[PDB]
């Protein structure tokens, strides 16, 4: 049944595991939120572009240029996708320590408790009083994309997605998409003379893409006693592994065999002199073998353009590099660290005053990562004690600049090259993405752990139905309109298989801990705890404590 | 060194004689007829004006 003074829904926000069998678990997360739906600040589409004169007018800020195409819609979207949507500090925790891998199955979604409310002021006189009441008739649209047909536009770009927080309530993110005005800019030094170009082209009759709501997809009209239930989507992915690896090109293989066993607990061991090692190197005309030489199965990780800027039609950009190690150099950019800048609502802290709050997650598998500076090309023949043009060092300049340097430019990818997938982060992090409708597909995206081989889930879209005063002139270029606004409740559910970790170590594995306050280490539990007057904040924990073996 | 005598069966045709190939299967991927304009920098959600 239904009708009004009839709750349609329930809410379940908590998490449940099962056991199948040997190792298995099905995990299944429900998650539940109050969304507060505003009346549209325009009723009707919109082409608007943002173009820099200030920023990209004066030279070499190239990379601050802003500059795209865009079409605003009325429409807004509930985006489900973040991890800290879905689970608990603890059970995150909980995974994160228990388990080698982990993939999805299904996602569920409802919409339910739908209340329209409009507002009238009153007397203006003295102070204004706002007068709240509800109008039983109205209505909200309803719109799930099951196909498709529309631009797939993720909301934790921005962290517009719905509210980490069970008990606050969460606000839908606008819902628009890219246009195509081909811009042009062009490249300058600091302080240089000459001109900049910096202009945007015309629409283009190929190009041009416009969709529509309303023309594209079926719209459910929900009041009060109304709900909508998507059915249930089941992903197909590919499961993504719980534990980091710690196992470097030169930790690959059989180690040399040591003379004897050290003497005393100081002592090191010594190896077989290299001339006489008995091994398989690629260097020509030594007789050698050491482990710096010797051959390896596969390169694990490689060296990448790094701080790279690459211009198509639409303007310059830096291409994305895979999340790897920070090596001891401390360098982020080159082994592609992510850096989050994130809101109240999804994070930071109640008491901050500053507008976001920003974290850099430096990658754990500290098998793959580049030092830069100490990387180096030699020439051939092959010489031990290169003398200075016999070696290529990161210190010297590139096309006599003093900061540029071949580890800027050089590319190590190939066939030998092996390299973890990256990993999921519990706050801020996506779940999953749609992948590319290009012919030739990347082998991962670089954000989001999961990656739908066929047809992503489904993005889901809501309105208010406009409510019309007694006067509607269809030829106004203005539109007035009864003040308007809603809030219904979304329920989803998350079901994921995940299976145990064996343990074969003897010594203990490192885990996620929460420590005492009053020490400064990033676990202190006063982080997850609520302040006084309720401020709470919310931080990215440590994923893929364990470590595992590569090979 | 290849020859073609040595290789494969050579069919003889006179005037009145003709030849049919038998039915050869593809077995390929389709490819897209319709262009893809979005650049790298159309990725993605928008920022919020």
């Amino acid at each position: 049944g239904g009708g009004v003074g009839v709750s349609t829904g329930s809410y379940d926000n908590q998490t449940h595991y099962k056991f199948l069998g040997d190792g298995w678990v099905e995990i299944t997360a429900y998650s539940t939120r109050m969304v507060h739906l505003n009346m549209p600040k325009s009723e009707n589409y919109c082409r608007v572009r943002v173009h820099n004169t200030n920023d990209t007018g004066t030279a070499s800020h190239m990379a601050m240029d802003d500059a795209h195409e865009q079409i605003w819609t009325p429409w807004s979207l509930v985006d489900a996708n973040a991890w800290g949507v879905w689970f608990q500090p603890s059970d995150w925790q909980y995974i994160s320590n228990n388990m080698i891998h982990i993939n999805l199955h299904s996602l569920d979604q409802e919409l339910f408790n739908v209340v329209i409310k409009t507002v009238t002021e009153q007397n203006t006189g003295a102070e204004a009083i706002k007068v709240y009441n509800n109008d039983l008739t109205a209505a909200m649209m309803v719109a799930l994309d099951s196909n498709n047909i529309l631009p797939y536009t993720p909301a934790i770009d921005n962290q517009e997605t719905l509210g980490f927080y069970p008990w606050k309530p969460t606000i839908p993110s606008p819902y628009r998409y890219y246009f195509s005005c081909d811009r042009n800019l062009s490249v300058t030094y600091k302080d240089e003379a000459g001109t900049i170009t910096d202009t945007m082209g015309l629409a283009s009759g190929l190009n041009s893409q416009f969709f529509t709501i309303e023309n594209t997809q079926r719209i459910n009209l929900l009041r009060t006693g109304d709900e909508y239930a998507t059915g249930t989507y089941y992903f197909d992915t590919e499961p993504i592994r719980l534990t980091h690896t710690w196992q470097t090109n030169r930790h690959l293989g059989q180690p040399p065999q040591i003379t004897e066993l050290p003497s005393s607990d100081t002592a090191n061991a010594t190896l077989t002199a290299r001339g006489y090692r008995s091994g398989l190197t690629q260097i020509q005309g030594r007789n050698d073998v050491t482990e710096a030489t010797r051959v390896r199965p596969a390169q694990v990780g490689f060296c990448q353009p790094h701080d790279n800027f690459e211009t198509s039609r639409a303007g310059p950009f830096k291409v994305p590099v895979v999340p790897a190690d920070i090596t001891q150099g401390l360098d982020h950019d080159a082994n592609g660290s992510l850096r989050y800048t994130y809101d109240k609502q999804h994070g930071q802290s109640w008491a901050s005053q500053n507008n976001k709050d920003r974290y850099t997650w430096d990658a754990v598998n500290y098998d793959s990562g580049r030092w830069t500076n100490n990387c180096f090309i030699q020439s051939v023949p092959f010489t031990s004690e290169p003398n200075a043009n016999q070696i290529l060092t990161n210190r010297d300049n590139l096309a006599g600049k003093t900061d540029i340097h071949f580890t800027n430019a050089f590319n190590s990818y190939g066939p030998l090259t092996a390299f973890p997938h990256p990993a999921p982060i519990y706050p801020q992090g996506q779940i999953w993405d749609k992948e590319l409708d290009l012919e030739h597909k990347p082998r991962l995206h670089t954000q989001a752990p999961f990656v739908c081989k066929n047809n992503a889930p489904g993005q889901l879209l809501v309105r208010l139905a406009p409510n019309l005063t007694d006067q509607y002139d269809p030829n106004s270029s203005n539109l007035s309109r009864i003040v308007t606004y809603g809030t219904f409740f979304w329920k989803g559910k998350l079901t994921l298989k995940a299976k145990m970790r064996p343990n074969a170590t003897w010594n203990p594995v490192f885990q996620i801990s929460a420590t005492n306050q009053g020490t400064n280490d990033y676990m202190s539990i006063e982080r997850w705890l609520p302040t006084a007057t309720g401020n709470i904040t919310n931080v990215p924990l440590l994923s893929r404590p364990v470590a595992r073996n590569t090979y």
